[PDB]
């Protein structure tokens, strides 16, 4: 069985935990826990076949910071999230995929751009900001919401085509 | 600050998933989603002291019964989970717990005997019986609901002060 190693990334506080939570036990999480690292195991069938997807659930608090090159060097694919509503979140993407794309040494890294929390109306970063944003990086990008489950599935499925497409 | 690496093991369906999501994320999950492997990481305050907690969410499937010994290696405390209406998963017990003590090579390995979904009324597996077995083993028992969290918190934090007693 063909294994994918995602990583999910992004500012504290953008929702990589409700994400992966909503994804695998199709719930959402309304507490805000902040993570240190958490792991997921799972089989999912994504165009006709069977895989593992193991998503590592990283911290956005950057007293954690030291902690990202080991999890960069064995991640396979990115999901690159920001909230909507957070200007700075988007800003730090840039942050991310530059530490990424220089522990990996390589500018054609699987990775999807994520605008989480898309059912809140307090929107601050305009659609066609981040579409031209994920244009720049030549990656796709999806708009989510870890309460309604919009986009949850398209994002996940998105990175592990993109990790496929690679190989 | 002190890490505890924990590991939750038990039979096919007795809660080691509940315990640990009712644990972190004080969340009953109704749902059986049988397990490959999971790992969380909690902060938390036991005895004063401020410790990390890096617990390890089995497969109760023989299918993985391969996996075992890597685990069983670094694994520095471990919670054996029976249910109490449940007559198989208590005789199970005593293999892992003869699992654990070949891998470690000790009779004085961190574990602490757990009776899961005491709030059921359909008990098969008496009290008496389950604390003279962790009597034989010399390690604390402790009755547990992940649905009601009654004992949660106690049986993860016994482990813990099995591991510092150990060290
Ligand atoms: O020595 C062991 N440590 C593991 C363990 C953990 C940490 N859980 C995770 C597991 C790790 C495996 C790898 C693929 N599963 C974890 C996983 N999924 C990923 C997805 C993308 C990128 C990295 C990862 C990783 C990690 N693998 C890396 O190389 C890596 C680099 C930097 C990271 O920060 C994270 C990872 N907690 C425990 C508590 C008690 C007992 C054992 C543990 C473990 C499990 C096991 O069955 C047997 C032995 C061990
Ligand atoms: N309305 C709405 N709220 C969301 C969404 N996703 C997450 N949230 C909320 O945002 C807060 C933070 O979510 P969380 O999943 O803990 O974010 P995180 O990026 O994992 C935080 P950390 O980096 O510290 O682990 C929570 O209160 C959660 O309910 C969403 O899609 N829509
Ligand atoms: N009433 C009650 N039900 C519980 C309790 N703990 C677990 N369950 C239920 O038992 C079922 C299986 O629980 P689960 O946590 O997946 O057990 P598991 O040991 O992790 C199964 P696997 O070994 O395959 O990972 C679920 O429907 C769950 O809600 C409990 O304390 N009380
Ligand atoms: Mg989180
Ligand atoms: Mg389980």
């Amino acid at each position: 069985m063909t294994e994918y190693k995602l990583v999910v990334v992004g500012a504290d506080g953008v929702g990589k935990s409700a994400l992966t939570i909503q994804l695998i036990q199709n719930h959402f999480v309304d507490e805000y826990d902040p993570t240190i690292e958490d792991s997921y195991r799972k089989q999912v069938v994504i165009d006709g076949e069977t895989c593992l997807l193991d998503i590592l659930d990283t911290a956005g608090q950057e007293e954690y910071s030291a902690m990202r090159d080991q999890y960069m060097r064995t991640g396979e694919g990115f999901l690159c999230v920001f909230a909507i509503n957070n200007t700075k979140s988007f800003e730090d993407i840039h942050h991310y995929r530059e530490q990424i794309k220089r522990v990996k040494d390589s500018e054609d890294v699987p990775m999807v751009l994520v605008g989480n929390k898309c059912d809140l109306p307090s929107r601050t970063v305009d659609t066609k900001q981040a579409q031209d944003l994920a244009r720049s990086y030549g990656i796709p990008f999806i708009e989510t919401s870890a309460k309604t489950r919009q986009g949850v599935d398209d994002a996940f499925y998105t990175l592990v085509r993109e990790i496929r497409k690679h190989k």
